[PDB]
Order: structure tokens, then sequence, then C-alpha cells
């Protein structure tokens, strides 16, 4: 379709998924002339474009306030993802669903944006290239690389609070099976069609569901199919 | 301030790879950021060895003005350490500059040996605009093009001579850093190089900087810091 290229889409999408930390680069409005690197934290909100919360005082986001192209380098050696992208600061109808979802992601950024003098951004695609460990290069329009969470806001929510309160030795199960950190017990932050995070202290990963799950009912199946697994199933 | 710029040229030296951002030739109006593995030259500046076929090393030949950030590795709180982005004009090395450069950027990373000239690779140095330091508290501090970087009396030849010889009569000196200090231990450490204000042990992937207790201005000056390493049994402050 090509093969290699929505194999390469899936791959870019993974690795979007699986870090919480990214490069960004932005045109420098105190210095013309130069590019600026800055590191930002980041989670995907309902349509799959990656949501940052950023202080009104710090470079980048004098930066994007001027001029709203930049892009995103991302890692997983090592599989690598840029994104090109317009950022745009939410509009006040916005911000209640990015804050719900971001706070899940970052429980410690808690009430930033009302307290302190933070605001949600959303980083629209123009463009991506995603390199693979072996070096490939693939070049991806714009929509060829998010994808939608049906879940985002309240079903995943519940969906989260049920899997936290109740099913805390099943989240055990995960992180055994995947080999993740075990300083401190994980909790989920949020579910997609494709996986779900998990968060470890300070701390988050990604974990592939053995299928995609398009319903609650799907994740449930999944998720109690994971709980009994003896290692991950693949695919 | 004078703290600040401590702090910051702390972070260039225990760091070895950076994310350079540059303007894009491909897609004019967004900037690239790409991963580059560097060292520090005898200024005190950062010095990389780049292919003439990478597309960095294209944006930067039809626009010099970089962007080079450098920040505390591994970190799950990245806003919880210091960040340091260093605005810079990147140059090519003149011939006369490359041998010097060369002899310490290959004790730095000796899997790149010559690979300018059998390879497609050139040294390019980032010579320093202006600074963005941010502290762990979450300060931010501008600094001048020169308040960062601190020359290295050493690099080069007196450099190269005491490296080789920690090397080859002070193993067990080496060893014994590394279990004072952090620090991965299946190999077998070798000292890389060093500076006035400590210096660069390579594990083997693999590479981390100590500081003396004090600065130390000359190689006598040095081996007496690196004999009361060998001798501590904690390391002591600063
Ligand atoms: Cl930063
Ligand atoms: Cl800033
Ligand atoms: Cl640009």
């Amino acid at each position: 379709a090509n093969s290699m290229s929505v194999e390469a889409a899936k791959n870019a999408r993974e690795l979007l998924l699986k870090e919480y930390r990214a490069v960004l680069s932005t045109h420098s409005k105190k210095w013309p002339g130069f590019p600026f690197g800055s590191v930002v934290p980041y989670c995907l909100d309902a349509e799959g474009r990656p949501l940052i919360l950023i202080s009104r005082i710090a470079q980048h986001t004098h930066n994007l306030q001027a001029d709203p192209r930049c892009s995103m380098l991302v890692g997983e050696a090592v599989g690598r993802l840029t994104l090109l992208a317009e950022a745009r600061q939410l509009a006040e109808e916005e911000v209640a669903a990015a804050a719900e979802r971001y706070y899940r992601y970052f429980p410690e950024s808690a009430d930033y944006h009302r307290v302190h003098d933070f605001d949600f951004w959303v980083l629209q695609p123009v463009q991506w290239r995603f390199i693979g460990g072996f070096g490939a290069i693939h070049w991806l329009a714009a929509e060829r690389v998010p994808l939608a969470n049906p879940f985002a806001g309240e079903a995943e929510r519940g969906m989260v609070e049920h899997m936290n309160s109740d099913h805390a030795a099943a989240i055990a199960h995960y992180v055994e099976l995947a080999g993740l950190p075990a300083h401190a017990a994980a909790q989920l932050a949020g579910i997609d069609t494709e996986g779900f995070h998990l968060r470890i202290g300070q701390g988050l990963h990604w974990l592939p569901f053995p299928a995609a799950c398009g319903n609650p009912g799907a994740v449930r199946q999944a998720l109690v199919q994971l709980a009994r697994a003896e290692r991950w199933p693949t695919v």
C-alpha cells in the first residue's frame, strides 16, 4: 500500500506512543536567525496528536507565539521520529478535555494551567519522518501517523480508574511480563485502541494489546488475556 | 549567575550527546533536530564530526546558525534537571586545525577513528553566540557567549601523555574511581581526557565526567588530585 510505508507509519506511531519526552525545535524570537532546542513532556490528545502544557515565560512559548512552525524529535538502535508541526494554543472550550487527559499522564502538573501561567498547545502535523534502527528512511504525510482515540475522555477515565482501584494485581502481572521497572507499583494513565500507558514513578510506559480494541469490551478482553498470559503475545 | 555559568559548563562536560537543531533545507521554515556526539576542544567549545552527506551538514553549509541542546541523561522528570541550550555558529575546521581535533575527539570516540577521509567526515566547532541555562528548580539564566566555556591548557600532547600513562600504569586507580563514583563495571574503564576541573572516563560506550576537589592548573596539580582520589575512601567535597 506500499506495505513498507504502511508498516513505517504504524512503527512511527508506536514510537510516539512509547515515549512521553521530546526535543522541541522552534525559531528563536529573542535571537532571530537561530533555531532553539528545548525539552517537553507530552501525551496524545483524542485525535492522536501531541499535547503539551507550556509556561508563558518559556522561550519555546514565546517562539511558538511568534512562529507556530516547529519540529519534535522523539526516540526509541536507535529508531527516531521527527514531527513537523504547526503549534496551536487550545481555545477555552478545548481546555477541559486536554487538562483531564494530560493530568492523568502528569498528575504532579495538576491545576498548572489555572494557578500557574501555563497553557495547552497541540502540535498539528504537517509531515513526519521515521527512521528505523536499520536506517530505512520513511517520509510520511501528515495524516498517516496519528490514530484517533475513541476512548479519550470519559470512557477512558472510567476504565483507568477501575483498573487502578480494582485490578492492581493484574497491573503487577503486566509489569512482570513486560520486564518494566519495579521501584514503585504501576498505575494506568490512559488507554487507546492499540494499547495502554502505565505510569511507574516518573515514569511513563506503553504496552500493546495483542490486537486493536475498538470498544471497552474488547479492551476488557485484552486486559484479561494479558493478566492470564505467561509471556507477552505478539502482533 | 556565576553559579549558573559553572553549572552550565558542568552539564556540558558531563554529557557526550546533544541535540543539534539546524535550519532545514528540505523543509524551509522547519528547524530539524538530530543527535550528535561531541567532546570539547582546547577552548572548551563543542567539537563534532559530521558526514559530508548527512542532512545536518548540508543544513549548516547553507546556514551555520544552530542550536545545541544538552540535558541530564535518562531523566524521567525532564524538567527536574538542568538543561542547556547553546546558540552557536558552526564552522568547519581548517586543514591546520584537523590533527589536534582528531587526536582529542578520537580519544573520546575510538570507534570513529579516521572516519575523516576514509569516510565522509569533517570536524566542525560550535562557536558560542549565547547560552540559555535552566536549573533543576526551574530558574532561567541567559549567559554571554564567553561566560560558559573554560579553556583546557592540557589539550593535545600534555593531555595525551597524562592519559596514556594513567591507562598503562594505573589501571588500579581507575577501577577505584569507578567504584568510588557510580558507575558501570563490566569493562575496564579508560581515561579519555583531562581538563582543569576534572576528567573523562570511557566505559565502554560510555562517557563519564568526574570532578577534581579543586581546579588543577598544571600536570603536578592533576597528579595530586588523582593520587588523592586513588587513596580516597569516599568521593571528596569540591
Ligand atoms: Cl529545555
Ligand atoms: Cl526558557
Ligand atoms: Cl528553519
